[PDB]
């Protein structure tokens, strides 16, 4: 039983990486999978904030040697297991390759009875982002239809490909006003990556712009839980069906 | 007389997508519209967006400067309103882990292009990484852009806490963005003040609020600044009001430097000449 590992990323700030990570995790749990969600925004933790959780200890405690990784695990909704990050601990955003590797390696000790790990990455193209993305089997790029997000997503793809040997990427359009808007967005990325790179982009669909997501964030409850019948939640179910179909 | 003070503002906020770059671009344009000589630095070093919001196509960037291929003056672009822009790179990693020395070298380089300058606006990256903290500490005024969601409040607080705890920074300016009601900006400021009052020793200063405006969405699509493309929009009028406030912050006349106890080197306000 190999664990499916999905890194949710995108370069651009605020495109919905954390919302997608949280609600994809919940949707996969709804399909019957045993799911873990790692907050890899190591110094600006938001997974706990979106879920209204107040972690006593975090990955900060782990790295500083005050506790073991198993000791910081939190229970989220639907049985999802959460690994919480720190908020405001600067050292956590520039960890050595050794510390990053050590952390990733340490997950093998809490891998029991697990089907899927979802990893929520920070904004940007920094070492923490690249380290976690490189360590995943599937790279889910969250993109929205604005020139800055398209530009940032392309930059991250180019970087991961040219410096880190990554050659396959999943693309999810978030805050789309229509499914066709997402397809057109994917078409844009396909043309520029076709022209300059040798990579395989695979489209996963859209999460629509949905006021229910804004309401869910205010409530600090996952939209998938708080508004299970909303268009966004139904779209997360669809993405989960696709993810679950991917070869391990 | 014989030292002209320069205002230096770092626009930051921790949270991704809160409007740091939109605020940087449109504050710069609004200040230029008031008659100030403005420079705008894209300090999102590895994911440049200032050029993207303005529809500029740089041939050289900060990466070329830092890596010793050209000088800072060579990469300056003339933007709307006469704002001079220093463009960043897009997808060059060797930029989101510069050494403290390399950051220092970049900051030092601005002294060569300071003539005829009133204000430098610095657009920082998301997060609390070394690049962000270095550029924030290199400025005189730190402008946190915050919106009324728990994640923005939490991230803004985290940045304030780190700067206060680790670097002794005490005073911060706060600008609310994407507000949907007239009192939302002040209410948001109060939320942040509540948390910082309880746990920190800081002095927050409320600057104002930019409303959520569909005109910003349209401007970003057109790759034109909302201040230029929709000058009568609610967002653009708010940027005008905010620039008038920013412009009123007093600068020392003829800043000639002073000594401080247990500080070896003269301490001097940013200035030119
Ligand atoms: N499908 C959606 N519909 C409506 N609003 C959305 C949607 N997805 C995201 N949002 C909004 O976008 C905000 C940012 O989402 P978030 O998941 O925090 O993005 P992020 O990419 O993780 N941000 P960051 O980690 O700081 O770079 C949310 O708080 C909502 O306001
Ligand atoms: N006042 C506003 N009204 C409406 N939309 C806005 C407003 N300000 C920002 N936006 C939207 O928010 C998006 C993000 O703005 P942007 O200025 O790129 O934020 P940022 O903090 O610089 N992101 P990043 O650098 O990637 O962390 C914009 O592209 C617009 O969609
Ligand atoms: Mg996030
Ligand atoms: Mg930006």
């Amino acid at each position: 039983h190999p664990v499916q590992v999905i890194a949710v990323t995108g370069g651009k700030g605020g495109v919905g990486k954390t919302n997608v990570s949280v609600n994809l995790a919940l949707a996969l749990a709804d399909l019957g999978r045993r799911v873990m969600l790692l907050d890899a925004d190591l110094g600006l933790a938001n997974v706990d904030v979106l879920l209204g959780l107040t972690p006593k200890r975090t990955l900060a405690d782990v790295i500083e040697g005050r506790c073991e990784l198993r000791d910081v695990l939190l229970l989220g909704p639907g049985g999802v297991r959460i690994v919480p990050a720190a908020s405001g601990t600067q050292s956590m955003v520039h960890l050595s390759p050794m510390q990053h590797a050590g952390l990733i390696q340490a997950f093998s000790d809490i891998s029991d009875n697990l089907d899927v790990l979802v990893v929520d990455t920070a904004a940007g193209i920094g070492d923490s982002v690249v380290s976690f993305v490189r360590a995943a089997q599937e790279v889910l790029l969250v993109v929205c239809d604005e020139p800055t997000s398209i530009t940032d997503a392309y930059a991250l793809i180019k970087l991961l490909n040219r410096d880190h040997g990554m050659t396959r990427f999943r693309v999810l359009a978030n805050m789309a006003h229509s499914p066709q808007e997402g397809r057109n967005l994917f078409a844009k990325l396909t043309k520029v990556t076709d022209r300059f790179l040798d990579v395989a982009l695979q489209y996963v669909g859209v999460i629509p712009y949905d006021e229910s997501v804004r309401k869910a964030v205010q409530k600090q409850r996952a939209v998938y839980e708080a508004f299970p019948r909303s268009k966004a939640s139904l779209a997360f179910k669809a993405v989960a069906q696709k993810v679950d179909s991917w070869p391990l």
